[PDB]
This record gives C-alpha cells, structure tokens and sequence, in this order.
C-alpha cells in the first residue's frame, strides 16, 4: 500500500483516504492503474484521475471490481462555489447509495439509463473543512466495471434539473468502501 494522501503517479492525479480503522491497502500501478484490496475495512476512498477535472471529460476505465459488502465504483469528484460532492456510479456492492434519496430525473449515457438523485451532507468533512453541502448522483442501472463515461451528459442533465456545479476540483475513478471487504484493479484514461 501507499500512504493516504494525494499526489501524481505516472501522469495521473491520485487520492487515497481512509479513517484509520485498518483493513485496506491502496496501490498505484503503471499509467492510470490502481489497485485496492480490503478486508473488514473502515471507511475509505481511493483512485486516479485529474486535478482539476473538467465538465466535458470522456473518462475511460477498465478492470475488475469485486466488493463483498458496502462499496462503490464511480466517477467521483468535487466542485467549489458551490461545494458539491458528485458521483457517477457504475457499480456497487450491498448498498445502492441512492436508497431513500430524492430522485431528480433520468439520463441515458454510454449504454445505460442512470437515475439521478440529490442528497445532503450536514456538517460533514469536505475538501474545504466541515460543511453542509449537496451530493449529486447518477446511478447506472446496468452495472459494469469497464466502460466510458461521457461526463458532460451527466453534468448537463444535472444542470437541466437544477443541480448546479461550480468550479471543478479533483475528478477520479474511485473505489469507495464503508466497513466491507473486496478487491479491485482499475485502469483510468
């Protein structure tokens, strides 16, 4: 594993964070590749991409994703002003992150319908410190662990629905886990 933090590896921005509970290892590989191996983890998120992201990136990902418990595989990032945490969820484990959330529409992109949702985090950690902020979600109906994500289709549908993004901060393909186990190996471009 590498140390939790951010930086650049083989041309790609990376972010790896965990809550210190243990049980998760994150590795940077060649090019845009990263691996995650976890067993009875705590809370964590890791992956590769860009800092800053853009609102019209076509993100390619490929590999394997084998969660056992609560985990997501997503295009994941933030905007500033307004502060937004966003997800284009391509696959997940035992928990659909939109469970109980308000549905804000549908968008078709890259071979599947996605359902759109908005949630709110109240006094939670963020890229700017503790804050209350919205999260935007596109959740893919047809789960997969390789493909291409035309981010503009999502960001435009969100905007249409009143889910505005500010200036982009980082934008990665991320494996997220919450007290679960699994393995994953993903290459981004």
């Amino acid at each position: 594993t590498i140390q939790p933090g951010t930086g650049y590896n083989n041309g790609y921005f990376y972010s790896y964070w965990n809550d210190g509970h243990g049980g998760v290892t994150y590795t940077n590989g060649p090019g845009g590749q990263f691996s995650v191996n976890w067993s009875n983890s705590g809370d964590f998120v890791g992956g590769k991409g860009w800092q800053p992201g853009t609102k019209n990136k076509v993100i390619n990902f490929s590999g394997s994703y084998n969660p056992n418990g609560n985990s997501y595989l997503s295009v994941y990032g933030w905007s500033r002003n307004p502060l937004i945490e966003y997800y284009i969820v391509e696959n997940f484990g035992t928990y659909n992150p939109s469970t109980g959330a308000t549905k804000l529409g549908e968008v078709t992109s890259d071979g599947s319908v996605y359902d759109i949702y908005r949630t709110q985090r109240v006094n939670q950690p963020s890229i700017i410190g503790t804050a209350t902020f919205y999260q935007y979600w596109s959740v893919r109906r047809n789960h997969r662990s390789s493909g291409s994500v035309n981010t503009a289709n999502h960001f435009n549908a969100w905007a249409q629905q009143g889910l505005t993004l500010g200036t982009m901060d980082y934008q990665i393909v991320a494996v997220e886990g919450y007290f679960s186990s699994g393995s994953a190996s993903i290459t981004v471009s």
